[PDB]
């Protein structure tokens, strides 16, 4: 369901690692899905089509 990766602050992009390759996706631009802290965990979810680039912790 779920695909993990690091965020780049720079670029606000998630690279996350799916069916043995690697995917970069644009976070969200919204405040508190954005990469706010470069290399933070990120997910791109299928079942609900949507990245986070603050994940929980
Ligand atoms: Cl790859
Ligand atoms: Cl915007
Ligand atoms: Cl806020």
């Amino acid at each position: 369901s779920k695909y993990g990766g690091e965020c780049s602050k720079e670029h606000n992009t998630c690279t996350y690692r799916k069916d043995g390759k690697d995917h970069i996706v644009k976070c969200p631009s919204a405040d508190n899905k954005k990469c706010k802290t470069d290399r933070h965990h990120c997910e791109y979810d299928s079942y609900d089509r949507k990245v986070d680039c603050q994940t929980p912790v």
